[PDB]
């Protein structure tokens, strides 16, 4: 119930029972334990090209608890003018206090936003998560103006984006891929980037 | 049951009576050697002293955290009414789960978001941050000297005194219709939308109202 989380998030491959392992903080086989329940409960499947997928009641379970998570960044950022540290603390423990009643009229009362602050999408309650903006940095091919549309939703590359200009909205000149050193060419507010692999493959945008 | 639930219920349970470790462990549901153990850590922590007279007095330090739950109680319960649009019954059921979780950032800020509201949806008032609790209505029915009319101003949180309050037409704000203590009916008399009531005494205490 608590890796489903990540099984989706790796999506952007292949899985083994020893991804499991340094990756979420539980053995190999204290954790095989878990798919052999998954599979039970109809959650998942053995997939060999991909490894492993989840089926569409697991698609839907979490979607929901992307869409309670990303309402509540709204709420929290946009009403109690958080800032991407407070989230950090807060967001996590209230989000699995709240009811779905909560969630409804927080909902309702944020009047249905469609995107979370900083890109994500936000799912309708039994319904499937579709992410408007998936065009990676590490995948767009041609130079020139871009917008930073969205970031994955982690903390440090956070930290990391805000210490070093990235607002999920600016404008982003792209000036290119270096084949043998691995580092995107960015121009950002007049002055230049560069950006390892990982930190490109984890950001999403639109010329 | 924590300490805080205690400190609240030693708080309201001193409006003037020797609080005993009696009414204690029956108020609060719990085994007496339960109860010995609590305030012996109550006292360890100074927030009160033991007192001939009071049972226990309590000190300004356990005021002003009786203060803070009453703010965060408080305040959560505007939010998921007047925001939310939550039910009596709904709020029986989230508001206090909500109440033992959310840091007090989120309770400072929650407030600046309400605009400072100085009174829950049932009359209480909302104290400040680090300012002790001093109800605005304090005047109970069964205090009300004079017969006549009044305006219905407070209510206890009580979930079983507020259906009741419902499934009987009484709401804060209503204005309400005093015909007069019984002396030995026992019974307060009302008289409210047009249909007459009878309110026992335990019934009449937790209602405050104030002369109109």
């Amino acid at each position: 119930e608590d890796y489903l989380k990540c099984l989706y998030e790796l999506g952007t491959n292949k899985i083994t029972n020893k991804e499991i392992a340094q990756l979420m903080q539980v053995s190999p086989p204290a954790v095989t334990e878990m798919m052999k329940k998954l599979l039970a409960e109809e959650l998942l499947i053995k997939d060999k090209k991909a490894g492993y997928l989840l089926t569409d009641l697991g698609l839907k379970l979490v979607s929901d608890l992307y869409r309670k998570h990303r309402l509540i960044e709204v709420f929290l950022v946009h009403h109690l003018g958080y800032t991407t540290e407070e989230i950090h603390e807060e967001a996590e423990v209230l989000e699995h206090t709240v009811s779905d009643h909560f969630v409804e009229r927080l909902d309702q009362l944020l009047d249905y936003p469609k995107a979370c602050p900083h890109g994500g999408t936000i799912p309708a309650k039994g319904e499937l998560l579709v992410e408007k903006h998936k065009l990676t940095l590490e995948e767009a091919k041609e130079k020139g103006d871009y917008i930073l549309a969205r970031v994955h939703d982690n903390f440090d590359l956070l930290t990391y984006l805000e210490r070093n200009g990235l607002q999920v909205g600016k404008t982003i000149r792209f000036l290119g891929y270096d084949d043998f050193s691995h580092l995107y060419s960015l121009e950002v507010d007049g002055q230049e980037i560069q950006l390892a692999q990982p930190i490109a493959q984890q950001i999403y945008v639109e010329k």
